[PDB]
């Protein structure tokens, strides 16, 4: 509860009188309450989006080493310079003619031969990943909105014992899910993303544990040493001299030198580029919209015909006004008479009584039968000035309200 009240994301959805189906929209880091006629009222929630099996497209070397540098030099008519490692796959290479005379150990003056070679070697690289579509998994936390604890939970560690919440999961081969509520019912899922974000034109970027979601050209383009697939062992990297320029050539040797790491300029291009974390084998997206249809037929109260709460209650906390103009308030009961129902309402005319605007938790009961028990409501004002009721008799508690 807490955590669905906190969030300025939030939804309000109302079901229509038919109380068959409602249709709500998910994103990550928000909540959907959903209210029906004589039905406990819901909040949902998209916890995670996960990739699975993602399979390796190309991987980019930002940092590189050479070793075992090596110049040949020939006279000019004598010549082409070689080298053993001239034709290995894993040395760069650079060769040229530069000018050669009697103070350089040749007769004649000329342009001679010369190569010089090295091997190169990967110290850090960066890997890009293909998603699939069928490989999308997203779980949804559904929650009975006023369940007398909820107001005293705001994290996922309170679910699997708790029979007025559950975990569903969605995937596209298996877009439907039931979400068992115990005494509650049971809630039907159909849903599927909506449009706009497509991950499978995206590449899963990982780079120095740090991860995004990348356009699929930008990546194809990077100018940095890459090798295809995983194929792992010897790779062979392409585009070496990427990482690795000769500078002026001398007579009978050339000078190599790598650049720096490029995680630098990596990370300045990478600026707009949406984050993502990677928990295990699975990727964990945080940006996309979820659309879900729900089946409410087998959801149902409990204590509709629960006796009123007859003692007296006390306000805990001041009522507080949320983001979306909602009041909550903690009440505070020193009956001892079992399951009650417990009368609250928003009123205008003090004499009759008249309910005005919307009670979001639905049906509050107190399920202690020990006194002194405490728990929370939220309330959907009228605009202008109210009264908030709580409890019947003379015994009843009012509040006075105003909503801008």
């Amino acid at each position: 509860m807490i955590r669905c009240i906190g969030v300025s994301n939030r939804d309000f959805v109302e079901g229509m009188s038919g109380g068959t189906w409602v249709d709500v929209v998910l994103e990550h880091g928000g909540c959907v309450t959903v209210m029906a006629q004589d039905k406990p009222t819901v909040d949902i929630e998209l916890v995670t989006t996960t990739v699975s099996n993602m399979a390796e497209v190309r991987s980019y070397c930002y940092e590189a080493s050479i070793s075992d540098m090596a110049s040949d030099s020939r006279c000019p008519t004598q010549g082409e310079a070689y080298l053993d490692k001239q034709s290995d796959t894993q040395y760069v290479c650079k060769r040229t003619l530069v000018d050669r005379g009697w103070g350089n150990g040749c007769g004649l003056f000329g342009k001679g031969s010369l190569v010089t070679c090295a091997k190169f070697a990967c110290s850090k690289k960066m890997t890009g990943k293909s998603i699939q579509p069928e490989n999308l998994e997203y779980r949804i936390m559904l929650s009975v909105h006023g369940s007398q604890h909820s107001g005293m939970i705001v994290n996922d560690t309170g679910h699997e014992t708790d029979e007025n919440r559950a975990k569903v999961e969605i995937t596209p081969n298996s877009p439907r899910a039931e979400a068992t509520l115990g005494g509650f019912g049971s809630l039907g899922l159909d849903c599927e993303p909506r449009t706009g974000l497509d991950f499978s034109d995206l590449y899963y970027l990982t780079m120095n544990n740090k991860h995004w979601l990348v356009h699929k050209e930008w990546f194809h383009d990077i100018p940095l040493p890459w090798h295809a697939g995983a194929d792992t062992g010897t790779p062979h990297w392409n585009n070496k001299e990427a990482l690795v320029e000769f500078k002026d050539a001398h007579a009978k040797r050339q000078t190599v030198v790598v650049l720096g790491s490029q995680e630098g300029a990596v990370h300045t291009a990478l600026a707009g580029a949406l984050e993502a974390e990677m928990d295990g084998a699975k990727g964990r997206l945080s940006s996309g919209h979820l659309k879900c249809r729900l089946k409410m037929d087998k959801l149902r109260l409990k204590g509709v015909s629960y006796s009123l709460c007859t003692a007296a209650f006390t306000f805990t906390k001041i009522p507080a006004e949320t983001l979306h103009g909602t009041v909550t308030v903690e009440v505070q009961y020193a009956g001892t008479d079992g399951p009650c129902k417990v009368p609250a309402q928003m009123a205008v005319d003090m004499q009759t009584l008249t309910p005005v605007g919307r009670l979001i938790t639905a049906n509050p009961v107190i399920t202690e039968s020990t006194e002194n028990s405490k728990m929370m409501l939220e309330l959907d004002p009228p605009f202008g000035d109210s009264y908030i009721v709580i409890g019947v008799g003379e015994k009843k508690i009012t509040h006075h309200w105003h909503r801008s």
